[PDB]
């Protein structure tokens, strides 16, 4: 699951892999990170692929 994350996700001037973060709680909260360089469709990919929601009605 996550290692697809680890490897579409880059960390970045070395375009490097990135760490492939988890959840946090301090009910609970996801987080990623990501590089300011990546692709639209696959962040796409990504956002409803891995957090899987439901499409919208407003933003």
């Amino acid at each position: 699951l996550a290692s697809w994350i680890k490897e579409n996700i880059k960390k970045k001037v070395r375009e490097t892999p990135t760490d492939a973060f988890g959840d946090i709680s301090f009910k609970t909260g996801k987080y990623v990170r990501v590089s300011s360089d990546t692709s639209c469709e696959n962040l796409y990919q990504l956002m409803t692929e891995q957090w899987k929601l439901r499409s919208p009605n407003l933003l």
